[PDB]
């Protein structure tokens, strides 16, 4: 460690889901990240700890569409315990897609969600290099997703981030962002632009030639921006309101809950950031003043992670809850946060850019993670307080450049992967934006390999590292989002099913099995002796 300022305290004490607490990733949390960086790391190398930086992605990457369209922010298909799931032997997900014939920093305004799928139960590394994933094209019919707007005279219409949630029955509740724009010629606003929580309900229809899916042909507008608790468009143009994620509590079942990205709702101009923002112990000789952080440009930067639950068990309405963190005068952006539960814990992770960071600020690109005793908690960031849990690899000591600008003196890697979502088992899966360096570099749009965090190294709850003996030298396989359960259903019977369970009942079974699959019609014996069946390993 550096010199530098001690990180907060936090006790990790949980509050109701409905209480007014936030936690705060405060400026000396933060701070810790500087702390960590080796200032001796020369010109392209990491200076960031091993065991918090991703693994190195070569430039020379296989491409999961075959160039069919720009992919990034992925998603897998998940139950409330975010355990995912193949139904009827495909694995599927859910992609932003954009046309390859677009700049891929265009790709913003014209994105929409496509879907893609393979076969379940094969191992990484016997797919073909490119994951061997099937494009399945786009999940929304052109016009319907516009439908929500009351103004529907929008320039662009898009469908972001989000997560999805399977039932037994292959039914997909698919939650999105789903944003209009009102836009002028030259890149400047008519007005805010308008993006909201959403839903839209359909169901995977498989076979042997692959799945397809049904429905999607309507969306449920469940939540935007209020201006109490998430910022609004009238406190702040370029507000951040998205990434619906949603789950079950262990704490508190029968009940669902969501987590997304907003900021702390301030009036833009007139933001300001306290003494608990910056978080310093008392008496700390490297602490700052309120005054000099609130002149500093630092109260531009006040994202936050929102919490909403459901009203009902088609989770079709839903309440604000107060923000479980904050990070005013730290970060503007808290993206795509998770809640992934365990040994009793509660672990938010989330996404961050170097460039979003604060004034004084500065810390790699990817997941920054947290860590409490419940979903509403006295969050502690991961990692000596830093908040980091796996940056790409980037020398702190030169400027970050940007994906479309690298920096002469950056690692190669330093904008190698974004959108990174934490799987069971601390798999990690990203897409790729830039690899190389000033006067040589590529943009992804396709997935990198598939990487594998620990979480809870020793017995320290606050601690993970970087597995680099998985796969090779910490690289998995290229687009490696697997299922862990596996779905058996007609479309309205269905059970959720282990692996092992998956592989000796294709075996018990027969031919009409198929049939029963495809939702083709069996004789009602051999219905009743498949269900018993699959009822016996559910």
């Amino acid at each position: 460690l550096q010199d530098g300022p001690e990180p907060s305290i936090h006790t990790q004490q949980a509050y109701a889901p409905e209480d007014d607490f936030t936690a705060k990733w405060t400026r000396a949390d933060a701070r810790q990240l500087q702390r960590m960086s080796d200032p001796t790391a020369p010109s392209r190398e990491n200076s960031m700890p091993a065991s918090v930086t991703m693994p190195t992605v070569p430039q020379d990457f296989p491409d999961m569409s075959n160039e069919q369209v720009w992919v990034w922010d992925t998603w897998p298909l998940t139950d409330e315990d975010a355990n995912q799931y193949s139904v009827n032997g495909w694995e599927i997900i859910f992609s932003l897609v954009a046309d390859r014939n677009l700049g891929f920093d265009d790709r913003h305004v014209f994105a929409k969600i496509g879907y893609f799928y393979r076969p379940a139960g094969v191992p990484a590394a016997e797919r073909p290099e490119n994951g061997g994933w099937t494009y399945g094209g786009l999940v929304f019919k052109e016009g319907v997703t516009g439908q929500i707007f009351e103004d529907q005279s929008f320039s662009h219409q898009t469908q972001w981030t989000g997560s999805a949630r399977v039932s037994k029955n292959g039914e997909i509740k698919l939650f999105f962002t789903d944003v209009a724009f009102y836009r002028n010629s030259d890149g400047t606003n008519i007005k805010p632009y308008d993006p909201r929580i959403a839903l839209s309900v359909g169901k995977v229809k498989a076979n042997k030639k692959g799945v397809t899916l049904t429905g999607f042909n309507k969306v449920t507008d469940l939540l935007q921006a209020d201006g109490t608790y998430y910022q609004t468009g009238a406190q702040n143009e370029f507000f951040n309101f998205r990434d619906p994620f949603t789950f079950e509590d262990p704490a508190h079942p029968g009940e669902t809950f969501m987590v997304f990205e907003g900021n702390s709702a301030m009036q833009r101009e007139t933001a300001t950031c306290n003494e608990a923002d910056l978080g310093y112990r008392q008496g700390d000789p490297y602490a700052e003043t309120v005054d000099d952080v609130n002149a500093s440009g630092a109260t531009y930067q006040i994202g936050n992670v929102g919490l909403a639950k459901a009203k009902n068990k088609q989770l079709t309405e839903w309440e604000f809850l107060p923000p479980i963190l904050s990070a005013n005068c730290v970060t503007d952006q808290t993206e795509r946060p998770q809640i992934y539960f365990k040994d009793g814990k509660s672990y938010l992770f989330t996404i961050s850019h170097r460039g979003t960071f604060a004034a004084g600020l500065d810390g790699p690109e990817g997941v920054y993670g947290f860590v409490g005793d419940g979903i509403r908690s006295d969050y502690q960031p991961l990692n000596g307080g830093s908040g980091l849990a796996l940056g790409n690899p980037t020398n702190l000591n030169f400027l970050g450049g940007q994906p479309f600008a690298p920096d002469p003196n950056q690692h190669p890697g330093h904008f190698q992967a974004y959108s990174h979502y934490v799987m069971p088992g601390g798999l990690v899966q990203s897409y790729i934006d830039t690899i190389g360096t000033h006067d040589d570099f590529v943009r992804g749009g396709t997935l990198a390999p598939t990487v594998k965090m620990d979480i809870g190294v020793g017995g320290d709850s606050t601690k993970t590292a970087v597995d680099y003996s998985y796969g090779s030298e910490g690289l998995g396989g290229w687009a490696d989002i697997p299922a862990n359960k596996h779905l058996f259903t007609n479309g309205k019977f269905g059970v959720a099913v282990s692996d092992e369970a998956a592989q000796k009942i294709r075996k018990i079974l027969g031919s009409k099995f198929d049939d029963y699959l495809d939702g083709k019609p069996v004789s009602a014996t051999v219905r009743a002796l498949i269900e018993k069946l699959l009822a016996q390993y559910g």
